[PDB]
């Protein structure tokens, strides 16, 4: 089956209001950049972002000029003409609107509270979808927590049943309306709703993992923001998943979530597959079309894993724009982040950056020896290893943030589409490296094991293995005369074939 | 409030059926051994053991001479004329009857299975009590598994209900009928029901921790069977509590249950105090009035922490009675155990035993260099530390197994009584030592702390402390944006 290539397209309210396709200083990446050929390279385009208002309904930023809004959305849906399988989704949320301290957080929390609120909210979603010509709904709430999860789940199920009904009504069987969500790509944020992944992913066509921003100025050590696999030399973190209300024993939590561990894309992907009820075909690996910059980095190792003098606040607190050659940073007032387009132009501008590569993480990075600068980003090369990882692990596909950050030619998007569909591209021999793989094993992804059936009245020595009621259990100590199961003496280690 | 001195009194069916107070060769320790003075040193005497028959009711061993039984119990209850606080309880269970593989194990599992079965069993308990003149019921099921816990609890609740009624009906406000159980004194067995300790203890006056047998020939290395505190040189064990059906986070589990750890009396007490709703006042520390012997030990550390060649199976697998000087071992046909009374005689018989003392575990032990023997046991000296510990931890009192193993002078009983009630005894200067203390912290033994009230809307760095809902919490990582109890990044680390 074809792999999904979901490209979020972010366009600020301000830009929508002053929309033009002839003034790169106003709209840096207009829709006019996506040609029929480029449209053919995508399966989904996720317009970002819509939000939830105080009325507990899906809506545009009130400051948005509606007519200009519909116009931007029209240029996008027009692309469907050049791709019968292309879907134009709209995403609700985004870090700014939905984070705990986001301006609209209460709206997300409140909308999902009751059957009534969920019905009204879900209905507003379908209205908006049909009103502007979208093909599905994507929720990017970062992120539901504690008591919020069940509501969130009920909301997703509700939206689902409505979409499915709309599909029938609109006779859209050939291109069903879809529901997706952008999920956390790191254990910390993932720990919030992890225990209920299955229920959450159940009504979805895809869960888009935000496997990036796994490094940044808000961390004390420089590192790759999207390492595919781990580098022992890089930092590690406490595995927040073992703080999730799972009901697993100490042993289970320990074997499921090793810690410390390398925060990588592989880890996020594996942590999702660990859970029972989470199909890999629904998992979509996210990749960044932007890089994150650090300053005050010590030399000796390309700027990797170094202490740094980079502010972690938001917004950027100074007026000092130290990312050499990043004019985009000056315009946007943040030297800590830059689009691939800008980064590429920087490597083009002979500014002193060296383009380095980590063979463990399988990602590139820039080192400015002179100014002590470090940039972590992804490119067509790192995407090769990730595209193959997607095939190998049989994931639903690839997602990226975001379309407007690709170079004018759209090399990043073309690469992705190429690695999955091009007849003349061949990665059968691409070596995935020796980077550290996430090997947590939880009661959900238990391996098939073989052991004599348990025998009542028998006393077992420590480390003894037996099969009982569909599983292979092992004793954590000796003289155990209890049966495998509820009692704490036995550890479920495998599944009975 | 007076510390409880609970002495179990075990008399085998054979000894009851041949009861005599004038022949130590038949009944080694008849009731007449408990003189008025000794009766005053006790608060409870738990008659052991009664069982649960196939009719799923409490009942005396089938082969028991009822008439002889009642005479023995009457002698015991007669003892009350010398101590108006004394209670003669009877204990149902014991290892032989109720262990997973014991003769009556099925009866314990079934007796508590249904409301009807529990109702019937509960009533049989009170009936036996009122019928033989006992003062309370002690359940010694070693031990109910995780699925039988809720029924065990319901059964205790049912028994508590009937006893409180009987107390009124019999006008026993002054000396209310009681309900206790012999609880595990080690994590492994404790882990079976640990998670529901609170519910188990609720209906009880006391939970008698069998904080002994923490070592034996069934373990690869010789060790102190009842060390008060841990000795780094000694063996450590897997902390089974971290595998209990607690539903706690890794962080919570790891701080409550360090592993490996030292299998000690302190460890057991702390493990109980760690749970919420488990009052120290109801915790009673068990002490043994018997020692455990090993053979084929090597020297270098007085026979401690040495490999040995002692068989572990019950019954003793041979007729080789190697405990030198232990005639009791010949009679009972097991050289791996000796009453304190027997040990004392072995020590005074100059058979080549040396009484050494571990100042970390605060316990005595015998080492026979010639034959390579090792004996772990307790005495009046180790009882000083445990008695102080009982006081310092504000525990309910002490319990021991069993009266019949003390010496004719009732020295161990006397020691316990003295350490708690003698006006001329003073242990304020007694040094508890540097032996390893159990350091686990749980929901029920959280430290008192002070921290700034959590402030909605604030972002907290890793390691921050805030007060919320009467507790102090700490963040497990950084950029914590939500409140304690709603965001799993918060760990409850203190109270008040
Ligand atoms: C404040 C506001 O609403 N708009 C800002 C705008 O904010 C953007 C940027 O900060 C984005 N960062 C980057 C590197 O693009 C940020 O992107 C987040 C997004 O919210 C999350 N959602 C996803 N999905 C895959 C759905 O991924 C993440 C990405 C980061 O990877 O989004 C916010 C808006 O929430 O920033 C611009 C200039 O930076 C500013 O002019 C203004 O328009
Ligand atoms: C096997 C039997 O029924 N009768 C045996 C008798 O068995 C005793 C002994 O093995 C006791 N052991 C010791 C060291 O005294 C054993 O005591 C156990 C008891 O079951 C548990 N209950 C408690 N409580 C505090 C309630 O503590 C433990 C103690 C060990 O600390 O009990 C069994 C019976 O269950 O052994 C004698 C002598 O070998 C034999 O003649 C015969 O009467």
């Amino acid at each position: 089956t074809r792999k999904a290539v979901i490209g979020y397209y972010f366009i600020p309210t301000n830009q929508i209001n002053n929309y033009t396709e002839t003034d790169t200083s106003v709209v840096p990446f207009p829709v006019s950049n996506i040609t029929p050929a480029k449209a053919k390279q995508l399966t989904h385009i996720n317009f970002s972002f819509l939000d939830i208002n105080s009325n507990l309904e899906c809506a545009w930023d009130p400051a948005t000029n509606d007519a200009k809004a519909r116009d931007v959305v029209n240029r996008l849906t027009a692309l469907k003409a050049h791709n019968p399988s292309l879907r134009i989704m709209f995403s609700i949320g985004g870090w700014y609107y939905s984070n705990d301290l986001g301006v609209s957080h209460a709206n997300y929390v409140n909308a999902v509270k009751t059957p009534a609120s969920r019905a009204k909210f879900a209905q507003s979603c379908v209205r908006i979808m049909k009103d502007y010509g979208f093909d599905g709904v994507d929720i990017d709430w970062e992120y539901p927590q504690a008591a919020e999860v069940d509501g969130f789940i009920a909301a997703l199920q509700e939206i689902r049943t409505l979409l499915n009904q709309q599909t029938i009504t609109d006779g859209r069987q050939a291109l069903p309306y879809q529901l997706t969500i952008a999920g956390a790509g790191g254990a910390f944020f993932l720990s919030r709703y992890y225990s209920k992944l299955a229920q959450i992913v159940a009504p979805l066509d895809y869960i888009n993992l935000m496997t990036y921003d796994l490094a940044g100025p808000w961390e004390k050590v420089t590192n790759h923001q999207a390492a595919l696999f781990g580098d022992a030399a890089g930092p590690t973190f406490y595995n927040a998943l073992r703080e999730a209300n799972l009901g697993w024993s100490w042993e289970e939590l320990t074997r499921a979530f090793p810690s410390p561990f390398s925060l990588t894309v592989d880890a996020a992907v594996q942590q999702h597959l660990m859970m029972e009820g989470v199909p890999s075909a629904k998992i979509v690996m996210g990749v960044p079309f932007y890089g994150r910059a650090f300053k005050g980095v010590s030399g000796g190792n390309g700027g990797q894993y170094s202490s740094h003098s980079t502010p972690g606040e938001d917004p950027y607190p100074s007026t000092d724009y130290w990312l050499v050659g990043c004019e985009e940073c000056v315009r946007d007032k943040d030297p800590r982040i830059a689009s691939y387009r800008q980064l590429e132009q920087m490597l083009q501008g002979n500014y002193g950056y060296q383009r380095l590569w980590n063979d463990k993480t399988k990602t590139p990075y820039l080192y400015h020896a002179q100014n002590g600068l470090f940039v972590t980003y992804d490119d067509a090369e790192s995407f090769k290893y990730k595209a193959k990882y997607i095939k190998q692990q049989q994931l639903g596909g690839v997602m990226f943030w975001h379309l407007g950050q690709d170079n004018r030619n759209g090399d990043l998007l073309a690469a992705l589409d190429r690695y999955f569909n091009a007849a003349d591209y061949d990665d059968s021999q691409l070596d995935m490296g020796t980077g550290l793989r996430y090997t947590g094993v939880g009661p959900g992804n238990l391996p098939i094991m073989t052991a004599p059936a348990y025998v009542p009245g028998t006393t077992y020595a420590q480390g003894a293995l037996v099969s009982y009621q569909g599983y292979v259990w092992q004793t954590k100590w000796g003289y155990i005369t209890s049966a495998p199961g509820s009692d704490s003496a036995w550890l479920k280690v495998g599944r009975v074939a």
